[PDB]
């Protein structure tokens, strides 16, 4: 289901963002074909008046000098007489973009970044976890922006997400641990968020500047701001805002290793405008711990794959050590166990199932043993939620909330079965999950949840997730059975 | 230790370089107790009596006007009338040191870095391997420093080095390709860049400036300038540099997971001082560079492992269904090699030995199976020069240079022996290595060597290195078969 959510164009609703002007040009002689309607506060004349007209007589002369490295650069400061401007360009509709916005006007900014940029490298970070290698990059942004609050928000494969780090104000309220719906930021906005990754909204009570002519005439469509610093965001994300009072929002995408694991959520409750420079030094700072993560997580399963290791190579230094099939695997029960994480063993050789560790019933693991055997897997079968796929052990989670399974042989239904039982997780929902909008009578038009107070779920019936360790162990037994 | 290069104490040498002063104060009544004979350039009044008075009234009220912003942090900006200035702050035998030093004049050094640091931090970074790596980080410290040349040393085991990346500007001369002894950066200046990592020679010409008096007066010794920005440089090294043709040297050791990985070095044919904060933001990107070797690295030693284990993954399931282990072992002798990069493979199940491709002659393998037996290695043993601790075959580096062993057995003589041939390298020095160092008649008098001409050579008997998937896979294999 691609609800209403996921259908309007984000990148067609035609308004930009009044702390700013925005200028579009087609041809050779660059005349002016869409027009901001604010454009007079800094071109001098009526909006309408400038449409048709080439860049020479509608741009200021401060700003065409520049306009070469505007073209090789993508950005220039321009000080105008209102005054310091920075002269944004880009390409949209095979028209030229041209967006004039506020500059830096506090000249130690780019030494303070260059600060942040050394904690968040330092000579090594997440020493006492990843935790707070993302506490610190939450703080060094809110550092950098002034915002009042900073969150980590991480992204899970149901593309729910959750606080996991959060650096506020004192005196404020705070959504550390807290989980969010899908719908909270849908698909067509993900989509472009892992293509442009800010966002800026200065003032989230104020009202859009419409484009002039409303069409691309050539088209019979608005102008694509995709790629704009001022396009201004959907209807619904706005009320969404005032609904949490904030006045101001900043949000960073973390992209990682190619895909969008998460984001950097920035709550003002008064608006403020940050400057583009201001802003990409941030994204700086957003890559860097994007590439700290992934060294550490890679280190980590490097380090969980090496004890792993060692456990198949004590398994075989004594498997060896004396024939005693049943024996070993028995005297040496604990280190199977460990191998996958697991708490229950079933090991079909044939003869009778060697039950190690607490298992589900021998004629229970007969039941599973003959349906698993008319499954569709290959070498490994893993559930983590058993109980939904196989109902019949799933009063068994006590033993059987997850199992993962190993072929011993091609035909000849020969399994290793390891089993976990559940682990009773209580989530906070920030407002209900169930009623996470509000729409009106004829369900055409959707307004967000007004409450994001706590709600809590115990999570049952679901194991732990089988991780990348437990699985490469698993078949390393198998290598070592055959 | 084992020569006198190593002997030199580098950190007690008495000097400092004359485009700074130093001045070291003790007491709750910040005596004066060391100084530089130069202070009196800036200071305005010889710098002998002024020893023993107060901080007060020997500094200029330009510097103590700063004194609290001084501390607390350990570096400021103060405008004497012979220029702007950076005073740094730091403690060494009981004494508080500060040093002034000329500051940095142009003013986007900050928005310059940290273009630089977006290149050399951006996703997509190492695509075409991490030689572009190293090349991005030599290219982006040429664009901060503006020296002639910045070069990528890496150390190896034995602590010599060579030159994996260069960037340097139109007709020049370069080094890449080179290999360096270890002689070059002994072993006492080696563990002083593990704790100092940046180091700055302005005039490879200029004499170094006395601190009077000549020792510290309570300990018969001089100053410690282990933390030190203006201390001199052995001058075993300066004769180095001017037998080089540089005028001016800076350096930034690069320091991966602790250790001394390698160093980045700079050289200018004229003298050049780069600004303290200038130094700071290059030693920022060789933590990007330290961090984005360690990332990729660790991503490549995993897509290995996986290849291994799926070689592992496809012989077990030859394995269990298909007749003896003399017979699956013929029809996937090609995986059996594979495992260890290997070119051939004697298998010893207790029966004759049975030989897989390029291997050594039955009565050689055996042989070679009684020696090994005898020798003290648990369950894996690997070389890459096998002759030069089992000559018998010495002459057979075509097929036996280096070999891996795994004991299939307890207290037993089991085990598979992997096999690869010689791989003549080809190491072009700078310099002939058997004259590192050109000393007088009486050896108490060392010169650094007079030629860095190219002196090729091609090391034979030697094998390509038993890295760690092939080991991980040969524990593998010995958890499989009985
Ligand atoms: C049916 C529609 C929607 C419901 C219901 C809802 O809750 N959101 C809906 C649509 C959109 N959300 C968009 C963006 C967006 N959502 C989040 C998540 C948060 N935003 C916040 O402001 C907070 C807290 C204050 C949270 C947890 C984010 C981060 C974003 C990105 C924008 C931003 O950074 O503020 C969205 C797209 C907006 C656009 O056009 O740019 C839509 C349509
Ligand atoms: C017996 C003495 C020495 C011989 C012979 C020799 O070749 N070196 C000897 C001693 C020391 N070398 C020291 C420093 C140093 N050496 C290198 C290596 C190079 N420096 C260069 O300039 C080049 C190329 C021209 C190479 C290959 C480096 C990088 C360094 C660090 C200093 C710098 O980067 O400028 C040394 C340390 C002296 C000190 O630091 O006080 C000694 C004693």
């Amino acid at each position: 289901d691609l609800s209403q959510c996921d259908r309007e164009p984000i990148h067609l609703l035609g308004g930009i963002q009044s702390h700013g002007v925005l200028l579009a040009f087609r041809g050779p002689d660059r005349l002016l074909e869409v027009v901001s309607a604010n454009a007079q506060a800094l071109l001098g004349r009526p909006p309408e008046t400038l449409l048709g007209q080439p860049v020479g007589r509608v741009l200021p002369a401060e700003v065409l000098a520049q306009w070469e490295p505007l073209v090789a650069r993508g950005s220039v400061r321009v000080v105008l007489p209102a005054g310091a401007y920075r002269a944004l360009l880009h390409e949209s509709d095979g028209l030229t973009v041209l967006e004039l916005e506020p500059a830096e006007l506090q000249p130690g900014m780019e030494e303070t970044a260059l600060e942040v940029v050394r904690r968040l490298v330092s000579p090594l970070a997440g020493v006492k976890g990843t935790q707070a290698l993302l506490q610190t990059a939450a703080d060094t942004v809110r550092a950098l922006t002034g915002f009042d609050r900073v969150m980590v928000y991480r992204f899970d494969a149901d593309w729910h997400g959750e606080v996991l780090a959060e650096s506020k104000r004192g005196g404020m309220d705070g959504f550390l641990g807290m989980h969010f719906p899908a719908t909270d930021i849908p698909v067509q906005a993900r989509a472009l968020y892992t293509r442009n990754p800010l966002r800026l909204i200065a003032d989230a009570r104020a009202r859009p500047v419409p484009l002039l002519p409303p069409v691309v005439p050539a088209l019979g469509r608005p102008l694509d701001l995709s790629n704009s610093a001022l396009r201004s965001v959907s209807p619904v994300h706005l009320e969404y805002l005032r609904n949490m009072g904030v006045g101001a929002s900043f949000s960073l995408s973390l992209l990682k290793e190619g895909v969008l694991w998460g984001l950097i959520a920035c709550h003002h409750l008064e608006p403020l405008h940050i400057s583009h420079e201001r802003r990409r030094a941030c994204e700086v700072l957003t890559q860097l711990l994007a590439l700290q993560l992934s060294a550490e997580e890679r280190a980590a399963e490097a380090s969980e794959d090496a004890h792993r290791a060692a456990l198949l190579g004590q398994l075989a230094t004594a498997m060896g050590e004396g024939g005693t099939l049943e024996e070993v695997l028995e005297k040496e029960s604990e280190r199977v166990l460990a191998l996958t994480g697991a708490a229950g063993v079933a090991l079909l050789l044939g003869e009778e199932p060697l039950l190690v560790g607490c298992t589900p019933a021998q004629d229970e693991v007969e039941a599973l043993v003959a349906w698993l055997a008319t499954q569709p897997f290959q070498t490994s079968f893993h559930t983590d939620r058993l109980g939904t796929v196989y109902p019949p052990l799933a009063a068994r989670a006590d033993v059987a909330a997850g199992i993962l399974a190993v072929r011993l042989a091609p035909a000849a239904a020969r399994f290793a079965i390891w089993f976990r039982p559940e682990v009773a997780r209580t989530i906070s929902w920030a407002g209900n999950p169930r009623k996470p909008a509000e729409p009106e009578p004829g369900h055409q038009r959707l307004h967000p949840r007004g409450s994001f107070q706590a709600w809590e779920e115990t999570v049952r019936d679901t194991s732990l997730p089988w991780k990348r360790a437990d699985l490469g162990a698993a078949e390393g037994f198998r290598g070592a059975l055959v």
